[PDB]
């Protein structure tokens, strides 16, 4: 198991000079707390250099492990299941645009909020469109591996839970799709998260942790002593990414705790 | 990888029974040896009927990957880089009717011919106004995808190769085109052509497989096993699509020949 760390940045639209100081700081911090990797979210890759980050990442020895596209959703309201075609042929040209960014850098892609709600509709349309916009991603893209992130209920409707996710797995066929577990949303949609997490299996291809208050692990009451156990029952041998937000203490200190946090319960299994 | 089947078929401008006839033979033939796709060529769309296609790729379950529209040079004398503005113009508008069509059926349109020659000038201005045509129908398309397919010395005198392409998708610089390379073609063309295929690499988005006679594949000496070996090293999961004489044989008999042999390299 690796431990990586999730780092905020400024959009490049906009200010170039402060999403460029942004990562910087994230990964020079990332890499004095002892992480193995960043884990970064950007809204549209193609304003970005990436040659440039590409340096960054080889300067200091930090691999990017995973890419997150909601903001192309929160801002551009780009969906995978948009009722518009338009749209919906558009997000997915966004998101062909996170894969080659991921191409370069090994990482995978995460397909959260870009997926979208469901709108007024039944869960078995907007399933249905999720499944056929993801086969396209699939089709557009020889190397790319994706993760379905279940989100809590009141972030979305559409794929909240663990069994949600395995069910599209299912129906989508492919070794390039996988789960991304995320605590601080399991900690109010799963039942027995230990049991999901063994459902999933070999699925479970990411993670994110935060605690139930989404501060760093160890500020709230989350058991993550269960699920360490479980992670080790499942073989789990991939990224524990910190998703956090900077509480307590800021940035650098709660990626501190986060940090001393999960190698206790990492070390001790 | 996926296989498909291209299919001649008439000018519909000039009998529209024939073309539907010769379009429903192609596609029953392609689905019946087990292709899962078709590829078409068309000298000028607005003149088909497509809801009709549409509803025949629908009872069959086959899709069309690939629309070709090279008649529209040999026929017409349109030409991405005809020297004369107001014919270049008619070809860009021709290529884009030609892109709602493919968008129908999610299909590639092929750059081929339609390209057209250096025609006395330099290698440069040709080059030049190609990517101005190209942008040009980047522009006036929002979601239609190009393949440049790199044709042999007889056929034209711009862009032979796989690695003159993709020096031109540089300057084009969009995911929206990419390469069509042709196994006849590149056994004149290519000095080794694995080699040639690992450097275009994802940018290698559609195959035409004959052999180096032309006929099925199977049927000359072109070495497919290295070929396949190659498109399997890169994670090639898109089409290959036979594009050859009706021979040996005849049209049935040469694609029931080019699926045998393709579908073994495939499996194996
Ligand atoms: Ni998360
Ligand atoms: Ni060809």
């Amino acid at each position: 198991m690796k431990l990586s760390l999730v780092i905020s940045t400024s959009d490049a639209a906009f200010d170039a000079l402060a999403f460029k100081g942004d990562l910087r700081k994230g990964m020079e911090l990332a890499k004095r707390v002892g992480y193995q990797a960043v884990e970064i979210a950007v809204r549209d890759p193609s304003i970005v250099d990436w040659n440039e980050v590409k340096i960054l990442s080889e300067e200091l020895n930090l691999p990017i492990c995973a890419i997150g596209t909601g903001q192309a959703y929160l801002a551009d309201g780009l969906s995978l299941t948009h009722p518009n075609d338009e749209i919906r042929k558009k997000a997915i040209e966004r998101v062909v645009k996170h894969t080659e960014v991921a191409g370069m850098f090994g990482a995978l892609v995460i397909i959260g909020l870009v997926r979208g709600r469901r709108e007024g509709r039944s869960y078995e349309e907007t399933e249905e469109l999720f499944i056929e916009s993801m086969k396209r991603l699939l089709e557009l893209t020889e190397h790319a591996k994706f993760v379905i992130e279940p989100l809590n209920r009141y972030e979305t409707d559409f794929i909240n839970t663990i069994d949600d996710a395995l069910r599209i797995l299912r129906k989508i066929n492919s070794n390039r799709v996988g789960i991304l577990a995320d605590t601080f949303h399991m900690n109010i949609e799963e039942v027995n998260i230990p049991e999901s997490l063994k459902r999933a299996g070999e699925k479970l291809y990411h993670f994110h942790v935060a605690d139930s208050n989404r501060w760093a692990p160890g500020c709230g009451h989350f058991d993550f002593r269960s699920v360490f156990n479980t992670l080790k029952e499942i073989g789990y041998n991939r990224y524990v990414s910190v998703e956090c937000l900077p509480l307590p203490g800021g940035m650098e200190e709660a990626a501190e705790i986060a940090f001393k946090t999960l190698k206790e319960l990492i070390i001790k299994l």
